[PDB]
């Protein structure tokens, strides 16, 4: 089980619908036994901007600026900008992270793409030593609940915006799992400027029955690294064992994985594959 | 043609190669005769958050602010924050549109995707009454230079992190191909720091040539506005016409708009309708 977690909240407005979200989700969950942390990032007024001021130490090279190293270097020696510390430490805590938010242009709002950037740095977060299902979040589990303008037949299969699967990928696996978390099927509500206030009460009261029991839940399915030669001098290619037991096989393994061929139904929306 | 281009750049270093790919960009287009404008948003110190401090005036309704409506109130009414205004200025005018970044996260950097949230504001880069094919800048085009850590490989259908295709999809079909734009095929610059001295710099003249001739180029293939039924009535899907007849083909038209059929080959990298 996980006793703990922690809601990264971006919205501006406290009269929001998604404000409203991040509140049915902390009630329902320290109803429950949870211990529940808050990232509200509009609250904190949190700078999303990545910079060299993101080090406090000397930086290694301050004529030549590498984020990615300096940064790496900075977490090991113990030098982060503290802002950034705070929210590592609540991300080490947490069992459960819960990320509420409008999407935005297709993603994630500014804000919250900045707190990742300053936020999942390498080594705490990530290894090339140990991608994916490896990653250092594997026993950690994630959920993304958004909040749409367009409607669900706009996002259906034959919708002029395309298929939601699509626009979840780079945020649930190139994000969430590369890291190592378990990410939970997403929350999501279309159109809810156009829902009625009834159902918009259902809808609230429909997230807190969920995350009654989100812990047990099965996770969506992504490809397992144990498929892949990871390693340089291979280019982290599929295995060549795994790639002739795939020829014969009709669907593709995920929405990034989908080898050209048909990409399982909701591979991003429903668990069970 | 076109005579005028904007390159908007996202990163902090003018040491980076980003900055360099920029610099050949200007260089290159102005020497054909173009009359080229640049956006160094983190020069610019740019502000990516949105917020009811992008208005000026008095809002429609301070009780419960709802960002789309009183920014499109406010561009319609001249009260929009003057840093908006004067990116707004430099868009109206560009007929070819230049983003250059890294790719950080699966995606643009947060202070580029706060630029889009600020500045496409509704009305100005969009409608839902003209979406797509129709929007506002039907008559420019735009171009995403992209630099990664990781190697091509790595972004291949076998590749761990999966297909690029998938990943390019929510910028250029959700974000610019939405208010217009023609979009031509990206510059993806791959394991820019495992590239030796002497081949970083055939890809800045690589990129110079190209944009030689950039502007006759063949646009990337997305779905024409006209297969689908665009009103709330009909929920925005594709038309039943178009739905039967395409049910005998073998790939979908586009990576969203895949219809749970193989994925064309390169539709975000290469073009070929
Ligand atoms: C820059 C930008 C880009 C966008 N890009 C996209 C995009 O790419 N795709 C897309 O589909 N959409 C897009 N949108 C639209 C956005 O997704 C929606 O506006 C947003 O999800 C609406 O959520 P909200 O919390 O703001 O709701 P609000 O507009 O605040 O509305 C909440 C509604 O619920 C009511 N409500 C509030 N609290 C409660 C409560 N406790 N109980 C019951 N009812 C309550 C409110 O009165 C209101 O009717 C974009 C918006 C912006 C500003
Ligand atoms: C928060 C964050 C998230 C990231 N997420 C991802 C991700 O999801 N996927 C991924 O693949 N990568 C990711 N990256 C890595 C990132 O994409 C690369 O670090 C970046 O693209 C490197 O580009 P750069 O312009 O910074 O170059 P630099 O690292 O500066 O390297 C440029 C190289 O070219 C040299 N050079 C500079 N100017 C010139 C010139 N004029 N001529 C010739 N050579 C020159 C430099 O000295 C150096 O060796 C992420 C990085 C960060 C910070």
């Amino acid at each position: 089980v996980g006793r703990r977690a922690l809601i990264v909240l971006a919205h501006s407005e406290r009269t929001s619908f998604n404000y409203a979200m991040k509140e049915a989700a902390a009630a329902a969950l320290k109803k429950k036994g949870w211990e529940v942390v808050e990232s509200d990032l509009y609250a904190m007024n949190f700078n999303p901007i990545i910079s060299r001021k993101d080090i406090t130490g000397k930086l290694k090279d301050p004529a030549n600026f590498q984020y990615p190293a300096e940064s790496v270097l900075a977490y090991k020696e113990g030098h982060l900008s503290p802002d950034i510390v705070a929210e590592q430490k609540k991300l080490e805590a947490a069992d459960l992270v819960i990320f509420q938010f409008p999407l935005q242009w297709f993603g994630v709002p500014a804000i919250l793409k900045g707190w990742f950037e300053r936020v999942f740095i390498g080594e705490f977060a990530y290894t090339y030593a140990a991608m994916y299902d490896k990653g250092p979040f594997r026993s950690k589990k994630a959920v993304l609940s958004i909040t749409t303008g367009g409607s669900g037949s706009m996002y259906s299969l034959q919708g002029i915006h395309g298929d939601m699967n699509v626009i979840l990928w780079p945020i649930q696996s190139g994000i969430l799992h590369f890291c190592g978390f378990q990410v939970l099927e997403p929350q999501l509500t279309y159109s809810i400027g156009h829902t009625p206030a009834d159902a918009r009460i259902q809808i609230l009261e429909g997230w807190k029955k969920r995350l009654e029991n989100i812990w047990d839940e099965t996770p969506l399915y992504f490809a397992p690294s144990s498929l892949f030669d990871l390693n340089f001098q291979a280019g982290f290619l599929m295995k060549k064992e795994v790639q002739d037991e795939e020829k014969n096989k009709k669907f593709g393994l995920s929405v990034g994985h989908h080898l050209g061929k048909s990409i399982p139904t909701d591979n991003q929306i429903k668990a069970r594959k």
